[PDB]
């Protein structure tokens, strides 16, 4: 209000995140998700200071995307409609995801009353998807089959 | 946005229902759950598409309609005001619920500016109704008494 | 919707106040925790009957702040910027205080539009603050240092 959603928005998936941290028992996705908690911080800057602090960059999107297509190689083919759970790592990343998809839909609508950088959707968006990545692959370290729909 | 904020409430209430369904240990409960996870991308689809694709039917109404009237058996009275908690089985399963109740909201707010099947929201209230029976049954499988406000 | 969205959003507070409280080991923060799930019940009603029924009372407040000046002592300097995190019961504390949070923005929202006891706000903001403290004495009891950004 205009961007106190956002950034609530964006604390919350910041503790949704914390959570899957926990939970994980392997030290390349704990990597990426504190390595998001720190750049989520940086999102809200960016987000608050209009972009007259510090910003999201590049660098932080390609990070994601790297780990993205990583992570898309160990799994293989996905097939679509991945009925969320499995085991509780799973489900809390999968949960975080969810937030960071309200996050995408609380930037888009903000971005029409105010100034937002691009860099900070483009985040949002990547992070949904590295965190479902982090589940799928959490599923298959623990030989826990998906479930589709 | 229509209908993208109940799309997106819909993925999220589906990933607290995957939480709970891994936490919950017993088969009626959990085969009650993952048939929800799976009717959701049915209510998905019936919101996407207008109700052009697949859609909500009255049976799968029936039959959360069916589970909640055998686990009212099952717990006999229900004194109002239950304060949500005491096993983490319960608790994941009052946060699904509160998910829901969510989703009627958004259901409702999209409702009157896009055309809806009315299913959707009856499907969405009835499931808010049994994700409560479930937390119920469970702390009483678990003999943990409720407590009351 | 006016104060749906409020009450709803006690609702999902209570909820995950009440996963918070099943995963708390120490008497204290378990007390502090129930005493405010029976406090949301009070503050739902105050909403809803406009003030007509119970009311959140002063005295319901000054037992958050002076809980939080308490914790404060034995935390001490508290370094801005903490990630949130370390502990799963730290983590849910976490989670539910953002949910405090949203509950506070959609207070703020709503009494544009209906009238509000100002005590519901003023007690919603000290629920947010008391609950970062109950994450801060979780880690710490459990030898968990908090990170920083």
């Amino acid at each position: 209000s205009p961007v106190v959603e956002v950034q609530g928005t964006i604390d919350e998936l910041n503790s949704f995140i914390g959570y899957a941290l926990v939970l994980s028992r392997w030290d390349d996705i704990r990597n990426d998700l504190f390595r998001i908690q720190n750049d989520l911080f940086v999102l809200g800057e960016d987000v608050s200071t209009g972009g007259k602090g510090r910003t999201v960059t590049r660098e932080m999107i390609d990070y994601l995307e790297a780990r993205v297509k990583e992570m898309k190689a160990e799994i293989g083919k996905i097939e679509l409609f991945v009925v969320p759970g499995g085991s509780v790592e799973s489900a809390s990343l999968h949960m975080a995801r969810a937030v960071s998809r309200r996050l995408e839909r609380r930037i888009v609508a903000a971005s029409k009353l105010t100034e937002i950088n691009k860099n900070v959707l483009i985040y949002a968006n990547r992070l949904s998807s590295i965190l479902f990545m982090h589940a799928l692959i959490s599923n298959k370290r623990l030989n826990i089959p998906e479930k589709i729909w």
